[PDB]
């Protein structure tokens, strides 16, 4: 599914990611935008052969499972497929879990690059949320 943005950021609201940890809302749309364009099936290859699956690119290596990335962790216990389903609540579970972990959310690259230190309220401008 790809999502509006206004659209995500109710949703990703509902799930309590609005300042989960401290991060804003708009941080979390941000992050969501440079991930993945909204799409809960963006899939990309990482080098170290794991791959990102989902609105925030979770991670294989480290977070769930996909068969396929050898010696890897699975610490939200689900299939990686599952981080793309038009239903985001599993992604915004393990989200939780990742922004948790000591690095906030430096975890995503695209948003220490893209959101980090910008307007990241844009992000919700003009939503009704």
């Amino acid at each position: 599914k790809v999502f509006g943005r206004c659209e995500l950021a109710a949703a990703m609201k509902r799930h309590g990611l609005d300042n989960y940890r401290g991060y804003s809302l708009g941080n979390w749309v941000c992050a969501a935008k440079f991930e993945s364009n909204f799409n809960t099936q963006a899939t990309n290859r990482n080098t170290d052969g794991s791959t990102d699956y989902g609105i925030l690119q979770i991670n294989s290596r480290w977070w769930c499972n996909d068969g396929r990335t050898p010696g890897s962790r699975n610490l939200c216990n689900i299939p990686c497929s599952a981080l793309l389903s038009s239903d985001i609540t599993a992604s915004v579970n393990c989200a939780k879990k990742i922004v948790s972990d000591g690095n906030g959310m430096n975890a995503w690259v695209a948003w220490r690059n893209r959101c980090k230190g910008t307007d990241v309220q844009a992000w919700i401008r003009g939503c009704r949320l």
